[PDB]
């Protein structure tokens, strides 16, 4: 060893590590980034269960963000720094099983709450290396412990031939499962404590958060649960077998892959990683936005039931869990295929194009369906301002896919046992990128809650750097004994759990916490009650 | 002998009665004949002109009220008594009452007349809520009311028979106003300014003018209040009529259309009567067995049509509804509900609340409404359930159909002006839970809290004065506004772009948009959809 910092010398199961001293405004921490989890899912291993990483010898270096998992990239507005920051940050490989870990330097006298982290991307794109994921600050000024893991998107993590061998899909689940079962077995090494570990994420890894807490095996592995912007429920994270099976067969016919499950397969596995990517978005059945190809598959497995019946039968005593949204969850999707919107425009649309755009945004309804929703977000006193056409056609798709699966989530939970504490987040940062009417899109407040605006050179008010220290408070608070609220701190405003009585929820800006009542509850008794009703 | 009293009709001559009113002196002319008693062989059957008589003929009584069905649910409540019949039942009951300013106009003056409601099945010119006297001698107007035709006497059909062809009811009350056009002249009136307005089935008769192209020539104005001829109850098709009519036969004993319509003639009055509600297809509320019906006649089309495909350009229109239409059918039907509590119900009685008051809707569209009028944050509050229930009633019959006139006659060429009226009288006797229920805009309308024997507050007499003005105005101008008064809120024309309409109140005109806008578009544009 010799001459290394003592600090970032460290054993887990698998062998010795060297991490890095980081600066963070307030100090130094330690990372250990790049830590391999599994065995490299390449070769006959693509589409299968991960396996354990076999030990290794030497010190690994563990210093540097490891490959992002094979991925989409996306060209809509290249060179924009509002898309690239969503963009892979390392090379795309499908040598991707790693994980990150942050730790307090120097390393914690007593166990510590374990954070852990899953990243969205609609379970085809994400990687735990990028910016707006740095666990730093959390580590430095919460002396909190973060954990995040890379998992198989795409093709490679959700390609199912349900009943297979060789594809039986959630196999980017199992990835994240195993980072789980890691940080169980290790994370006492780095001072943290794995039984306070606290799951979070946003959008698809919000959905993620939410099949652990519906999949018995990921029970004992974590005991608490924070889900923004996403869920389980809802038209967009599970397909059923059928759906993922005429996907997999239509996406290997586009490669050139011909009849049983082991010899389509086999052949999908001959194909280059960036041919299975080319075609991937191929094979959705209708023109949609918030869509996408290869998620979770309701297998009778991972998932013994739909995320529906289990969250509607569950027993959810022993359960805490934070949820909520932010103000324009839709917004973005917009520009994304829905003809008549843009960054670079207001984006004022006519009445044809609000009704062309929700038969897009709402793909699998029928046309009495559709004409329900026009309906129902028209506002018959001014029903064909192009401003709020625009405004309406951004709330649909933000209610259908996150603010009603929420509310619907957030119900069954407190009914059926759970601490639920809700929120919506309203803030627009002051450094976006995206235009004005996209409000607060989906994904803005994840650089808030990480802590980001403590780093000067950003460039975030200090008025932002004082809410994120708040937020950061919230989430820690809420890790560390299933409270969002501070013991010591009486006067500051409560945020009182979420009932079905009282339906308590609370506002997240600039303003001391305010609390309202009922999460879009009429709408969302549209979207959760009626609309169901009219598919039979 | 008055020589203000005595006036010469073309049938003969009438003498009338000075009547007191607060301010002076009216001359009232009442239970004038305008049709043949409708007795006999002329049941069922179109009026035919009252053949001229001797002398001079005393009007100085209100006459008969059409034989009807005679309210029991609660006996010797002034709340309902007050709609019941006021003078004795009979067949012959085709009569007219004028009032007019004391003494008679000397330039020809406009006129107002009333056609009552009632639901088709029930009513009468002469109850108190109806009296004339303080429009004609405050305002100067020749005031009209008649009685027509109700329930089978009114509007059993046979469609196609020429001995129950339907809407007689409606027939009479057009031979009134062709009475109007021919004498009115003779008690100062003005025949080249004649306002229809009326309540409820008499808001939905006004309307029936309006799409019946023999009616347009006998008036100018319109005013429709908490009524219009489209909607779920004021029409039924002419095979539902037909099914009604020969259901309600068999139910009194008889027997081809000839043969069956003989029969029905022999039965008296109180027989047919008896069995009036037994021929509804549901458990309902706000339906009524026998309304005008679509003849392909009378009316060519049905009023839904009509009024999509209409010209309106030279027509001028009042509108309006109450702030609780639905809530006072409640008690007549829907389980849970009585004036004599507050009436708090169960989500259970509430779905089935729905069944009864959108008897027409599938189990589907029950469940729409249920969930659209659910408050989601209280969705088992009694207090919330009650109001919703009155709210459903009161939208699906009353407020969205009068939204959808007003939309229409709108769009194709009609001045239309709306409103909601909002004050709930001192005096009324129903609970404080029904608010402003049907019915009880009438009384300020007419003027009645401007005597003081019947004990409305002074902000009362000052808000009649108010109404008077605005409906007399209309009257003689197309327009409700005050010429005089240059000082703002103006009420402004109803447009399906700013969708303006008044509240009216104790307090000043205020200027809101939008009449139950989202909700009106609930019931108007998707339910339709869900067939
Ligand atoms: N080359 C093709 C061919 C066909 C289709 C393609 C692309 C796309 C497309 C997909 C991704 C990016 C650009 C275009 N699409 C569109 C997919 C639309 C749904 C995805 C929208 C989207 C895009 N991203 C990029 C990841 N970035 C973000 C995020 C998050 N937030 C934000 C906020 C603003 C901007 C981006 C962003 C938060 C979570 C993580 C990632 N995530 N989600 C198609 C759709 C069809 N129905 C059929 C075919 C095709
Ligand atoms: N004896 C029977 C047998 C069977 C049925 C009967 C009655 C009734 C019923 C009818 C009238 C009165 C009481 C009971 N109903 C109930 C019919 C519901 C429709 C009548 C509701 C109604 C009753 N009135 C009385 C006239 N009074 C008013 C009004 C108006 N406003 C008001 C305001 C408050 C109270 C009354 C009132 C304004 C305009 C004119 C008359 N108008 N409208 C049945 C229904 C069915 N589906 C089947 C069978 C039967
Ligand atoms: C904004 O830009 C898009 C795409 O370039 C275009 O289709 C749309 O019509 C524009 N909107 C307006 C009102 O300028
Ligand atoms: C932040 O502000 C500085 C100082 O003026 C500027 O030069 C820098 O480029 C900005 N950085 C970012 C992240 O926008």
């Amino acid at each position: 060893e010799g001459r290394e910092d003592p600090q970032l010398l460290v054993r887990v199961r698998g062998g010795q590590l060297r991490g890095i001293r980081l600066k963070a405004p307030g100090g130094p921490v330690s990372a250990f980034l790049g830590i391999p989890f599994a065995e490299p899912p390449v070769g006959s291993r693509r589409f299968m269960p991960p396996e354990p990483k076999r030990p290794w010898s030497g010190v690994l270096d563990a210093t540097t963000f490891q490959n992002v998992c094979y991925q989409y990239v996306d060209t809509l507005y290249p060179g924009f720094e509002g898309t690239e920051m969503w963009n892979p940050n390392r090379e795309l490989s499908e040598d991707c099983l790693y994980l990150n870990v942050w730790t307090p330097y120097p390393r914690p006298a007593s166990p510590t709450p374990v954070l852990i982290w899953i990243y969205g991307g609609g379970f085809y794109s994400g990687a735990a290396s990028l910016d707006v994921y740095d666990g730093r600050f959390l580590a430095q000024v919460e002396g909190a412990v973060l954990v995040s893991m890379n998992y198989r998107v795409g093709t490679f993590g959700f390609l199912a031939l349900p009943g297979s061998r060789e594809a039986p899909g959630n196999v980017g689940l199992l990835d994240q499962r195993l980072a789980l079962q890691w940080v169980q077995e290790n994370i006492a090494a780095f001072g943290g404590d794995p039984m306070s570990v606290t799951l979070f994420g946003e959008s698809a890894g919000a959905a993620s958060v939410g099949m652990h807490i519906l999949s018995l095996p990921s029970r004992s592995l974590f005991h608490r649960a924070v889900l923004q912007s996403g869920t389980p429920n809802g038209p967009w994270a599970t397909v059923s077998a059928g759906e993922a099976r005429r996907r997999a067969t239509l996406l290997a016919r586009l490669v050139g892959c011909p009849g049983n499950d082991t010899e389509l397969i086999a052949c999908l596995r001959t194909r280059p990683a960036q041919d299975l990517v080319d075609h991937e978005w191929h094979v959705l059945p209708q023109e949609s936005i918030f869509r996408f190809s290869f998620v979770p598959v309701v297998d009778g497995d991972f998932l013994s039931d739909t995320p529906e019946a289990l969250i509607n039968t569950g027993d959810f005593q022993d359960l805490q869990v934070l949820v909520g949204v932010v103000k324009d969850e839709g917004s973005y999707f917009l520009v994304y295929g829905v003809p008549g919107f843009s960054k670079d425009n207001e984006s004022l649309i006519s009445r044809a194009q609000f009704l062309a755009g929700v038969r897009i945004g709402v793909p699998q309804a029928s046309d009495l369906a559709a004409e329900a929703v026009v309906l129902h977000y028209t506002d018959w006193l001014h029903p064909e301002d192009p401003t709020h056409l625009r405004d309406a056609m951004s709330a649909v798709v933000g209610d259908h896919n996150v603010v009603c699966p929420v509310a619907q989530l957030a119900g069954r939970l407190a009914a059926q046992g759970a601490r639920v504490y809700a929120y919506i987040f309203e803030h627009r940062a002051s450094t976006l990128t995206w235009p004005l009417w996209m409000g607060v899109p989906h994904g803005y407040e994840i650089e808030f809650i990480f802590g980001l605006p403590l780093d000067p050179s950003l460039n975030y008010t200090t008025e932002e750097r004082i809410f994120a220290q708040r937020l950061m408070k919230y989430w820690t608070n809420f890790a560390r004994t299933g409270d969002p609220n501070d013991p010591r701190d009486s006067k500051s405003p409560q945020w009182p759990p979420y009932t079905t009585a009282a339906q308590q929820y609370v506002s997240l800006n600039l303003k001391p916490l305010e609390v309202r009542r009922g999460l879009r509850a009429q709408t969302c008794a549209f979207w959760n009650r009626f609309l169901p009703k009219l598919l039979s």
